[PDB]
């Protein structure tokens, strides 16, 4: 029984919602947001310098706003019958995100996941201040993750797998042993081993060990 990790990525892949772009909503600039949402997820921005500059058209939105957005954020199709089986094949499960901790983490606790690494909404009297801060912001922060994961369980990295859809998964992709883009940006797609183009997660349990 050799260890293996699978490594998610969360808005888009493990859900089927972008977590900033729900908030953005509420903010009343979910036009704005979606549209540097969706060039940095292409690889047109710098990921830290467009999560930064998304969170800060979100200053003073209420806590109550936030947690209204969150709840609309859904699990992908086929997302626990995947978990469950992953775990039947021996696998660690993780999701890494440069979400929010607030929303990632209630997706942990619902599916079940053994890690959850995600960046942190800076509040203050109830309202976001509009900063961020975090551990996964940085280009090769995902990747970095990977590897601290997989070296606390003792798994070699040949025996990891990245599921993910944009560019800031390009590091995570780069120290992974399988790499998946599901139903991914081009830039992405471009690193991958294979790419799935049905939004189904179940699609991926045929290429796993
Ligand atoms: F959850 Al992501 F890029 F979609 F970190
Ligand atoms: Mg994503």
């Amino acid at each position: 029984k050799k260890k293996k990790l699978i490594l998610f990525d969360f808005d888009s892949t493990l859900v089927n919602n972008e977590t900033i772009d729900e908030i953005a909503r509420e903010a009343g600039v979910e036009e704005e947001v979606k549209k540097i949402t969706k060039e940095a997820m292409e690889g047109k921005l710098n990921f830290e310098q467009s999560l930064r500059k998304r969170v800060s058209l979100l200053k003073d939105l209420p806590i109550e706003k936030v947690e209204k957005a969150i709840k609309r954020i859904t699990p992908t199709e086929g997302a626990e019958e995947t978990i469950k089986e992953l775990k039947n094949r021996g696998y660690v499960v993780a999701v890494v995100s440069g979400g929010f901790d607030i929303a990632v983490n209630k997706i942990k606790e619902k599916l079940g996941l053994d890690y959850a690494f995600a960046n942190r909404l800076i509040v203050k009297d109830g309202k976001l201040t509009g900063d961020v801060e975090g551990e996964v912001l940085k280009e090769n922060a995902k990747g970095e993750i990977l590897e601290k994961i997989a070296k606390i369980e003792g798994i070699n990295l040949e025996d990891t797998v990245a599921v993910g859809d944009g560019a800031n998964d390009i590091s995570m992709f780069k120290k992974a042993g399988l790499k998946i883009a599901f139903c991914a940006k081009p830039i992405l797609k471009e690193k991958a081993d294979i790419c799935i183009e049905k939004r189904d997660l179940r699609e991926i349990l045929k290429y796993i060990k």
